[PDB]
């Protein structure tokens, strides 16, 4: 088996290899990339997502989210307080303010230490889940707004036609902005392009050891766990590398920089944080290998996780038994 230790692999495709998205994904998986739950793809030096980012201030962040933490430094939940709309310009200015800016630090490692030590005592503001794209339409390779859709994949593989669409989202981050421990909706893949700004650090549990993470989470958030059989779908829980190491949870970490893609793989739990002002674009996608993961994916039926229009049809076709009870949580 390739990559038996489930290490995060880093790919350096040539521009020739960068033309066929699906085939390169299959290539990475032939080399065992998926076992880690996360891979890094450095685009060819000739490739550009767009000409410049000169004009992005005028994007509106309709509902910025203030990420308020509770608990201890290594084990905390966050809640998202809705704030008033602001432009990307205003957000960038806020990110650079003294209150919110990245502190002085020696290197990524020192910054990571400060993140995990000090996260809970601050409440950064995240512009997350903004429908849109920053890829130039003339970018033909690895354009997150022009991927084949999950609905089209489901149709090619299983012959069924469903409603739904699948479009990218932008994320505007600042120092300490956090994405909690999760897998994708329906345990899909995700792909994330860091367009500009400061880095994003990622942590990931190998898909084959996902249940160990879940087991630890039930022990760390025992009431959340009683309330919902798939409470990690709420995307609120954080567990530090230290606490994962202490409980024998296998994981890896890696830092994504501006200009780099990350792909999460089916059932690869991930979490992370931003080093400073940045902008990422991400979208879910599927492959033939996804289909069984989609059939086995846990669902939030407590009603917190409250997910997309398009997810209805995935659950209805792949999880027809769950479909009656799941939609009661989604209605
Ligand atoms: O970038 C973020 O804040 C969160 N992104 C993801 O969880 C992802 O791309 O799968
Ligand atoms: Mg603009
Ligand atoms: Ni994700
Ligand atoms: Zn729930």
């Amino acid at each position: 088996a390739q990559n038996p230790n489930c290490n995060i692999m880093i790919f350096h495709p040539t521009k020739e290899e960068f033309n066929d998205f699906d085939k390169y994904i299959a290539y990475m998986e032939s080399q065992g990339a998926h076992r880690a739950g996360l891979a890094k793809i450095i685009p060819p030096k000739e490739w550009k997502a767009r000409e410049t980012y000169d004009n992005i201030s005028e994007i509106l962040i309709a509902t910025p989210l203030q990420q308020v933490a509770s608990g201890r430094a290594g084990v905390f939940t966050q809640y998202h307080k809705k704030k008033k709309a602001m432009t990307v310009g205003e957000y960038r200015h806020l990110a650079n303010s003294k209150k919110y800016q990245t502190p002085p630090h020696q290197n990524f490692e020192d910054l990571e230490r400060k993140y995990w030590k000090n996260r809970i005592y601050n409440s950064p503001i995240y512009g997350a889940d903004i429908s849109g794209s920053l890829f130039d339409e003339n970018t033909k390779q690895w354009n997150l707004g022009h991927l084949g859709t999950i609905q089209d994949l489901l149709e090619k593989e299983c012959g069924v036609v469903i409603e739904g669409v699948n479009t990218p989202y932008l994320y505007f981050g600042m120092w300490k902005t956090t994405f909690a421990w999760h897998t994708e909706d329906m345990d899909l893949y995700s792909i994330n392009y860091l367009h500009l700004g400061e880095p994003k650090t990622w942590y990931v549990v190998p898909p084959e050891h996902g249940q160990r993470l879940e087991r630890l989470a039930r022990e760390l958030f025992p009431g959340s766990s009683r309330g919902c059989g798939a409470f990690l779908r709420h995307k609120v829980a954080l567990i530090s590398p230290t606490v994962l190491k202490e409980n024998g949870i296998p994981f890896n970490r890696i830092t994504q920089e501006a200009g780099e893609f990350m792909v999460t793989f089916p059932y690869g739990y991930h979490a992370g944080f931003n080093h400073g002002f940045n902008c990422a674009e991400a979208i879910n996608f599927a492959t033939p290998r996804w289909i069984d993961y989609g059939k086995m994916a846990s669902q939030c039926s407590c009603g917190e996780a409250r997910v997309t229009f398009s997810m209805d049809a995935f659950v209805r076709i792949l999880q027809p038994e769950r479909y009656d009870l799941w939609k009661r949580g989604q209605d």
